[PDB]
């Protein structure tokens, strides 16, 4: 399933509703630390809607547990990110994911 | 040890007490470039008080010798941060860190 680890406290009342813009800042590595990507390094916040075929399975579940100004490890299993196809490049098969994921902010 | 590159002039005059409180605004990153957290990008500055135990012991001293409006470039010695274990998810073991913090004012 979908792990989520706080690290880092947010406003614990305010989570995404369904259909609102998530504006957060992630590093995402494989089980072993590998840093693979991380928006941190582009100086540009993800922006992605909650709901529509926009994250993977993960993402969904995990970021929808957060309150706004929370930081959390996500650990998504295999069956919730890639896993069956991996993703050609950076993800390889049956891959476990670790996401450092900063909700900054709601719109 | 930690060293102390004042990027922004500061006050000067001003410098923290023990037992005050810092508001302060950062970036920090890795020797390698890569960013791992901002305040700045969350809007919220944060707040700690001198010689509480509530920051790491760069923090503490470099922080402590930094004049109110100024700003600073901190490169503190894993010693002086998390030499030790580093930070799960985040920081590796043994890495040294590089601050920018602007001592925005006291309270
Ligand atoms: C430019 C394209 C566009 C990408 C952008 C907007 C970029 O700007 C953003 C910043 C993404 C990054 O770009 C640097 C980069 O970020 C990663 O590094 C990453 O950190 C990551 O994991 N992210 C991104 C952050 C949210 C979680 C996850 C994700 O959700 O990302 C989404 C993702 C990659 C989903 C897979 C797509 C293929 C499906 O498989 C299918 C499904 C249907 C299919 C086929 C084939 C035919 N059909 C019909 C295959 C998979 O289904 C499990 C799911 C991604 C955001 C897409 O929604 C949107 C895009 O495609 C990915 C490792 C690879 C990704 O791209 C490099
Ligand atoms: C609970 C969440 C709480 C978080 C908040 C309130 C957040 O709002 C604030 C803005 C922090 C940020 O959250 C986005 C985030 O900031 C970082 O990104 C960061 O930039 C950083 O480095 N910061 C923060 C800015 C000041 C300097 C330094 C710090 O000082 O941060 C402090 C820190 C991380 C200290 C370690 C604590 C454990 C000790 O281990 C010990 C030591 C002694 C021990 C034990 C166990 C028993 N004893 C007696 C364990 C370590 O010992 C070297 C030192 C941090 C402010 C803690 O005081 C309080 C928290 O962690 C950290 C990379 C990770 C941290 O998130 C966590």
């Amino acid at each position: 399933g979908v792990q989520v680890e706080t690290i880092s406290p947010g406003d614990g009342r305010t989570f995404p509703k369904r259909g609102q813009t998530c504006v957060v800042h992630y590093t995402g590595m494989l089980e072993d630390g590998k840093k693979f990507d991380s928006s941190r390094d582009r100086n540009k916040p993800f922006k992605f809607m909650l709901g529509k075929q926009e994250v993977i399975r993960g993402w969904e579940e995990g970021v929808a547990q957060m309150s706004v100004g929370q930081r959390a490890k996500l650990t998504i299993s295999p069956d919730y990110a890639y896993g069956a196809t991996g993703h050609p490049g950076i993800i390889p098969p049956h891959a476990t994911l670790v996401f450092d994921v900063e909700l900054l902010k709601l719109e």
